[PDB]
């Protein structure tokens, strides 16, 4: 049982570890032969990707009426993508954004102002699905903006990617699932420790992914799967949360990620996203999770 528990984490962090690289290298290749960036490719396909654990999290726990562990885990990951994602992958290799980028990061600040508002009063149905059909259209406009038989480089491009991504998923699955084992297994087992760390765990693919970029200098997919995940996480985990149950207002989250988002702009316009940056960015984190309630919601 704790060495279930033991076994599971191991085999989740290899997972996570390889599949991570896997993704991110196929994924490169994807966008090459697309004629795509790299932040397209890390935009839509990644973040979409890495953030299927947010979308599914945020539905199951608000069909099961507990609509702030939904937002909770919707909101905390965008602050973890930003504070500490981005934080670590910025001074591990330092992003200068082009011009056309910088216009995708406004636009993504103003998506989230625009969340921010109208979440003042919690998040209804129809605010779902504003969210949903804006992040529909991000999608398309940033592929327009970022673009232009059987084929072997295309088959093991594919490949790579969809097993990679798997290897995430699967991985970050079992890390979690180990760590509750042993956490019930040494009854030390708190359900508002472990309702906390909901978005941690479902931020996981987005973590490694990034790591496994930087690592590589691929900056922009770094920047397209942060920006591209909290847009996800906003009109698609959130959006369909709160499709199930009206979803508390949580303004306090929503101010810091308004603010941490601001600063993202204003780094990627005026400066970089470098290494103080990213000190800083994580400096917030660290005070976020120092200071914001616990539980999750
Ligand atoms: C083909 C590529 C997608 C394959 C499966 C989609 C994801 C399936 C698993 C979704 C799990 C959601 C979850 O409960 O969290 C998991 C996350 O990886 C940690 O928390
Ligand atoms: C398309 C590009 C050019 C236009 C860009 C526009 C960007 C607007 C974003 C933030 C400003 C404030 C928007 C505020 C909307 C408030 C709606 C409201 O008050 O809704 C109350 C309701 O109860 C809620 O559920
Ligand atoms: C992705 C590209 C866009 C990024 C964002 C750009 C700014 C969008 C701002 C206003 C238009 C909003 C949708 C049309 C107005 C909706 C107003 C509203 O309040 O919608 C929810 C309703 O309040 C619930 O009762
Ligand atoms: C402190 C080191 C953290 C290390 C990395 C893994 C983080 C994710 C683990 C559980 C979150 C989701 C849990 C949903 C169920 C929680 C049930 C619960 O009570 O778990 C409490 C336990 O304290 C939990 O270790
Ligand atoms: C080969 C293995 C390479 C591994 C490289 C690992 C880099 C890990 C980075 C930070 C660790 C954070 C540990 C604590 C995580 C949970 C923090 C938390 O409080 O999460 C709150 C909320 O759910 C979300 O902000
Ligand atoms: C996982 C689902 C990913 C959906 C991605 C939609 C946008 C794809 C853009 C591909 C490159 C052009
Ligand atoms: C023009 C290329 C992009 C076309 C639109 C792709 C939309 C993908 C939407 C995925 C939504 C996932 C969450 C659904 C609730
Ligand atoms: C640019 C507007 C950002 C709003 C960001 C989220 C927080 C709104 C806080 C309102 C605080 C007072 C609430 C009274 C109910
Ligand atoms: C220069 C812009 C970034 C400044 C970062 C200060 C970080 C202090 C961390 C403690
Ligand atoms: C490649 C050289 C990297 C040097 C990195 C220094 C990183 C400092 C991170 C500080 C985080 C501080 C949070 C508040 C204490
Ligand atoms: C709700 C009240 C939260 C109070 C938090 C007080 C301590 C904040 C510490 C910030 C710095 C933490 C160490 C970097
Ligand atoms: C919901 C509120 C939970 C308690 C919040 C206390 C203040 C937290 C400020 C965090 C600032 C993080 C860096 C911007
Ligand atoms: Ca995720
Ligand atoms: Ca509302
Ligand atoms: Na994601
Ligand atoms: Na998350
Ligand atoms: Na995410």
């Amino acid at each position: 049982m704790v060495i279930l528990g033991v076994g599971y984490f191991l085999l989740g962090l290899i997972l996570l570890y390889y599949g991570s690289d896997w993704f991110v290298l196929g994924s490169e290749r994807i966008a090459r032969h697309f004629n795509v960036s790299n932040f397209v490719i890390g935009a839509t396909v990644m973040a979409i990707g890495t953030s299927l654990p947010e979308i599914l999290t945020s539905a199951y726990a608000s069909y099961m009426h507990a609509p702030g562990i939904s937002i909770g885990n919707a909101i905390g990951s965008c602050i973890c993508n930003i504070g500490l994602v981005l934080g670590l992958s910025a001074i591990i290799s330092p992003i200068i954004v082009d011009k056309n980028l910088q216009k995708n990061i406004l636009v993504y600040l103003l998506f989230v102002i625009f969340a921010a508002v109208i979440g003042i009063d919690g998040f209804s149905w129809i605010d779902g699905v504003v969210l949903l059909i804006l992040f529909i259209i991000y999608l398309r406009w940033t592929v327009k903006n970022g673009s232009a038989k059987n084929n072997p480089s295309v088959v093991f491009s594919l490949v790579l990617l969809i097993i990679g991504l798997i290897g995430v998923l699967v991985g970050a699955e079992l890390f979690v699932d180990g760590a509750k084992k042993i956490a019930l297994a040494l009854d030390i087992s708190d359900k508002v420790i472990g309702f906390t760390l909901v978005a941690f765990g479902t931020s996981l693919p987005e973590l490694m992914v990034s790591l496994a970029a930087a690592k590589r200098n691929l900056g922009g997919m770094v920047l397209g799967n942060v920006i591209g995940s909290n847009i996800a996480d906003i009109g698609g985990a959130l959006a369909v949360g709160s499709l199930f149950m009206h979803l508390p207002a949580e303004n306090v989250q929503m101010a810091v990620l308004v603010i941490m988002s601001l600063l993202l702009y204003l780094f990627a316009k005026y400066s970089k996203i470098g290494r103080w940056q990213g000190i800083l960015f994580l400096a917030l984190y660290i005070i976020a999770i120092a200071s914001l309630r616990m539980g999750g919601g």
